[PDB]
């Protein structure tokens, strides 16, 4: 139940990228699309 933290976190994660991290998350999301399925 920490939603306003959860901006104050925002806040300080947004120091890195905001699109570089998505950019590694869709590199990382489309692995485990096949490297979870039989490794969960």
């Amino acid at each position: 139940y920490l939603e306003r933290e959860l901006k104050k976190l925002e806040r300080e994660l947004k120091k890195l990228s905001p699109e570089e991290l998505n950019r590694y998350y869709a590199s990382l999301r489309h692995y485990l699309n096949l490297v979870t399925r039989q490794r969960y």
